[PDB]
């Protein structure tokens, strides 16, 4: 199992625009269109970002390419982050993929304020740090996914996916 393997499961596959949970614009997998309430400028983003007139409507290939280009920015971002750098580079590689599972889903900057877990997580103190992380309005939101992530941060281990 992987992080592509993982996300697909978090975020699935839809090759429509769509409106998440947050009702902003989205395709593919996961890929975030655009904040604005334009279904337009979501078109007008799909264009861009796709390289064609799609009139909103893409197929699984490009879904892939978005979905790559979105892994790599993920992991890019985080070792060019001060803050995530150097916990990403501590922890084993079932534990960095949730480091980069969040980080897909909320940004470099959502996911930099769960410093207190993080610290925690420095420490190697998954217990605590989960439970923190828990306490969240991510957790609230989204329990169901926040708790696969968690877990699978916490323990190391994949079980939470299969
Ligand atoms: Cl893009
Ligand atoms: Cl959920």
């Amino acid at each position: 199992m992987n992080i592509f393997e993982m996300l697909r499961i978090d975020e699935g596959l839809r090759l429509k625009i769509y409106k998440d949970t947050e009702g902003y614009y989205t395709i593919g997998i996961g890929h975030l269109l655009t904040k604005s309430p334009s279904l337009n400028a979501a078109k007008s983003e799909l264009d861009k970002a796709i390289g064609r007139n799609t009139n909103g409507v893409i197929t699984k290939d490009e879904a892939e390419k978005l979905f790559n280009q979105d892994v790599d920015a993920a992991v890019r971002g985080i070792l060019r982050n001060a803050k995530l750098k150097p916990v990403y580079d501590s922890l084993d590689a079932v534990r960095r993929a949730a480091l980069i599972n969040m980080v897909f889903q909320m940004g470099e900057t959502g996911v930099a304020g769960f410093t207190n877990s993080l610290r925690m997580a420095q420490q190697k103190r998954w217990d605590e740090a989960a439970v923190n992380a828990a306490k969240s309005r991510w957790y609230n939101q989204t329990p169901n996914r926040a708790k696969r992530v968690i877990t699978t941060f916490r323990t190391g281990t994949w079980d939470a996916y299969k």
